[PDB]
């Protein structure tokens, strides 16, 4: 009766992997906005999962339920070679993603890959050619084969497909195929998360706090705004707001502006906020006493409220100058501004308290993209590392291997081929593609 329940659960795992990855591949294959360098590697990853879901996981399920191998010794060696290829290719692709994200964040381009689609295609094809060679040749040439009697009996028997390996292979294949790219991926992507946080500036901080709209909108007070929190007029007239817009840009806008035009106004307003601080006798000394991070928090306040407005916080500024952060924070919380925009205020106040970008952590869309890619990496590790740790331990220790524990932990890694599509539901671009392909 256990076999029935086990059979259903296993069928749904197969179905969840297949449609899940087919959906992801179809989304990148058809939607123009999703044909990026990062998404080409995501396709390489989704292919390995689809291959795992169609050629590995179904035959694995059959081996458990029938308690025997009914496909012969040739498909057994081939099946094992494909499985290892899928794991090796999946982790090497995740390592490439990490290295590519590093080179991007360390470049002036910041979020765009330095690789071209042609180069990325070659990188992907080289990963599969190398992973194919490292995974098929030691299995086909029988370099993996153990010398103990129980293994030889399993090799000769056409109804035995128990992955018996010699200690050397179980160490060599594990290091080259998994541990080496994992160590590099974890070490490199921790630096990408570091650079994203360290390279956070006032412009990024304000694009988070104010947002971006190329259409005229009303703020909390009700004043007409455009771009990144650029107030057009205090007048309650759309024509009055459109006139000030046409005058500022220097063309017939009709209430709509370009991304290039939005950045133009933004660089002007930020520049005006910094200029205003230096001409203000009450803000200029506070600006000098502050560090790089806390200067942005003061520029942020002058951007939102204005030179005169911020200069009104005589008590708060005094303690910012005296470097008494926690004390300044209470007086900043005890204000009209904190009540008006509490989410934005809390962030700026935390910046003044901590002196770090911790409040603006993964708030930018480009930063959320790094988090999404970081989740994909982290899950793969949590799913495969227990199998690989218990694998390398039962090589040195020799005992406590079991079949029950080995297959179970291998299936923890198998279930991962169905998780990646669910994690892509974080990206709005993928979400928009999925609902279109599913007609919702
Ligand atoms: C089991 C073995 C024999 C089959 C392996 C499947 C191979 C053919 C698949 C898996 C991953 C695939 C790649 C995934 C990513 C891309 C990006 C896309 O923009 C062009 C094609 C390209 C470069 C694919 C080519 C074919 C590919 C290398
Ligand atoms: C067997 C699985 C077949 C999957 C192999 C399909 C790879 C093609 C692909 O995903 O790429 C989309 C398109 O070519 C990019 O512009
Ligand atoms: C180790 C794996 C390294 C894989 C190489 C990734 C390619 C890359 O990140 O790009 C480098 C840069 O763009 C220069 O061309
Ligand atoms: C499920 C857990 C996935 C682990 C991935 C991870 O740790 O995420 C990194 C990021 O820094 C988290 O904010
Ligand atoms: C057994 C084979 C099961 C599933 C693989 C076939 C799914 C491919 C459908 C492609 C449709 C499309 O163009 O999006
Ligand atoms: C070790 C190889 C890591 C090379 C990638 C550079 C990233 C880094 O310097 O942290
Ligand atoms: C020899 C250790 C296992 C191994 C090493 C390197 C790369 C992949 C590896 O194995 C992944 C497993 O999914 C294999 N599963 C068997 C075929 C049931």
């Amino acid at each position: 009766v256990w076999v029935v329940g086990m059979g259903i659960v296993m069928s749904l795992i197969v179905l969840a992997i297949v449609f899940g990855n087919v959906l992801v591949i179809t989304a990148i294959a058809k939607f123009e906005r999703l044909q990026t360098v990062t998404n080409y590697f995501i396709t390489s990853l989704a292919c390995a999962d689809l291959v795992m879901g169609l050629a590995v996981v179904p035959f694995g399920a059959a081996h458990i339920l029938m308690k025997m191998w009914t496909f012969g010794n040739f498909w057994c060696e081939f099946w094992t070679s494909i499985d290892v290829l899928c794991v090796t290719a999946s982790i090497w692709t995740l390592c490439v993603i990490a290295v590519d994200r590093y080179f991007a964040i360390t470049s002036p381009f910041k979020y765009q890959s330095l690789l071209t689609k042609n180069k990325a295609r070659v990188i992907i094809l080289m990963v599969w050619i190398v992973s194919g060679l490292t995974s098929f040749l030691p299995i086909q040439m029988h370099w993996y084969r153990a010398t103990h009697q129980e293994a030889i009996n399993c090799y000769a028997e056409e109804t035995c497909c128990d992955f018996f390996t010699n200690q050397a292979y179980a160490i060599a294949s594990s290091i080259v195929s998994f541990y080496v790219p994992l160590v590099i991926m974890v070490f490199v992507y921790s630096r990408v998360f570091q650079e994203a946080k360290r390279q956070l500036n006032i412009f990024e901080m304000l694009r988070i706090d104010e947002g971006l709209r190329l259409k005229i909108y009303k703020d909390t007070e009700g004043y007409y705004t455009i771009g990144i929190g650029h107030l057009l007029t205090k007048s309650p007239s759309l024509n009055a707001a459109k006139s000030e817009l046409d005058k500022a840009i220097g063309r017939n806008t009709n209430g709509v502006i370009t991304k290039d035009e939005a950045e133009k106004l933004f660089n002007q307003d930020v520049d005006a906020a910094v200029r205003g601080i230096l001409r203000n006798a009450k803000l200029k000394p506070v600006y000098d006493s502050l560090d790089a991070v806390r200067r942005a928090a003061l520029i942020n306040m002058v951007f939102q409220m204005g030179e005169t407005g911020v200069a009104g916080f005589t008590n708060s500024l005094r303690m910012l100058q005296q470097k008494r952060w926690d004390e300044a924070a209470v007086n900043l919380a005890k204000s009209r501004w904190y009540n008006q925009t509490p989410n934005r205020a809390k962030r700026v106040i935390t910046t003044f308290r901590t002196g770090t970008w911790d409040a603006y952590k993964f708030c930018l869309k480009e930063h959320k993209a790094l988090k999404t890619l970081g989740i994909i990496m982290g899950t793969f590790t949590l799913c495969w590392l227990p199998f690989f740790i218990v694998n390398i331990v039962h090589v040195i220790q020799d005992n406590l291997i079991r079949k029950e524990v080995y297959i179970l932990l291998n299936w923890i890694g198998y279930v991962n081929s169905g998780f990646n599509p669910l994690i892509y539901c974080r990206s709005p671009d993928f979400r928009i593609a999925f609902q279109e392909l599913l007609c919702l």
